[PDB]
């Protein structure tokens, strides 16, 4: 009830030979059995899923992501290939996509690094040099500019301070801090806003928002909209949505990856696959309270085929 937790558990009875031969059945003949892999994958966690890998490269001697990615392709092979990517590589490789090429993912970026836990972004750094041999902050510094350079830079050192210890004198400096840095000031100190926003404690920031609501009569979401523009503004806002809730700010990801025409397939698959086994149960909770009706409706009349059937089972059902 408390924190809800994931849609996607671990299979009981596990065995990954088993698993693995079933795969290799379901890829060897003239047409691929979707359906078969997706009975075993999809109902598998991420860990499972690893065994599954080791167990088939043993056995059938081959690497199963790259036989999935030979049967596979579009949407499905997407997904399917994301899910069997280890937690930590998945967010690796979809920062180095999101930079790679021709302009920048900015959202990707942006998300991935305001919503990941000082942990889970040193994991990230740390995978990033081994699979590129160059820094996370080397590939910002060269794909990114200015002050929404400048707060990146600072999200990836995974800096943030942990506890929740509140210095009273601090969250009232901090408050008036970003009101004379903004509203009172010709200009914006921009610094002053990352700075706070990128280093505070989670329970100190959300008193901070509160007491300059307080002295300015503003949101701290209505200052940064109206101090600040562009990619730093989407930046310093993702930030203070994933300090106030960060389930409700994957909600509504999911609900703008689908709303409208079409469907941004990248952020709704990469929001499908790296909070199934976290917070989905809270983030389909929270996208019904916000839009009144559930992920489950979204994701049924946005997709279709084996991508549908996949991304049914990461929601995990309906609302
Ligand atoms: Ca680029
Ligand atoms: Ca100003
Ligand atoms: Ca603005
Ligand atoms: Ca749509």
């Amino acid at each position: 009830m408390a924190t809800k937790g994931g849609t996607v558990k671990a299979a009981s009875g596990f065995n990954a030979m088993e698993d693995a031969q079933t795969l290799r059945k379901a890829m060897k003949g003239l047409g691929t059995d979707e359906d078969a892999i997706i009975s075993v994958l999809a109902y598998r966690n991420t860990a499972q899923r690893q065994e599954i890998r080791t167990a088939y490269k043993s056995t059938i001697g081959r690497d199963l992501i790259d036989d999935l990615k030979s049967e596979l392709s579009g949407n499905f092979e997407q997904v399917i290939v994301g899910m069997m990517t280890p937690t930590v590589l998945y967010d690796v490789q979809e920062l180095r996509r999101a930079m790679k090429g021709a302009g920048t993912d900015e959202g990707c970026l942006i998300e991935i690094l305001a919503s990941r836990t000082p942990e889970e972004i040193r994991r990230i750094s740390q995978t990033y040099q081994q699979q590129y041999g160059r820094s996370l902050e080397d590939d910002i510094r060269s794909d990114t500019s200015f002050m929404f350079q400048r707060v990146l830079v600072s999200l990836s050192a995974g800096g943030r301070d942990e506890g929740n210890y509140l210095d009273d004198a601090l969250v009232r400096q901090d408050a008036q801090d970003l009101y004379e840095a903004g509203e009172k000031k010709w200009g914006t100190d921009e610094v002053k806003f990352l700075t706070v926003l990128c280093s505070r404690n989670r329970n100190h920031l959300l008193h901070v928002f509160d007491e300059y609501k307080r002295i300015s009569q503003k949101d701290i979401e209505q200052s940064i909209k109206s101090e600040t523009s562009g990619s730093f503004e989407d930046a310093l806002l993702a930030i203070v949505k994933c300090m106030r809730n960060k389930s409700a700010y994957f909600a509504e990801k999911l609900y703008k990856s689908m709303k409208g025409l079409g469907t941004d397939d990248n952020t709704l698959i990469r929001v499908m696959v790296s909070r199934a086994e976290i917070d989905m149960l809270d983030i389909r909770a929270h996208f019904k309270r916000l839009y009144g009706k559930s992920l489950y409706s979204f994701i049924k009349g946005d997709t279709s085929g084996d991508y549908r059937k996949v991304l049914l089972v990461l929601c995990g059902g309906d609302d």
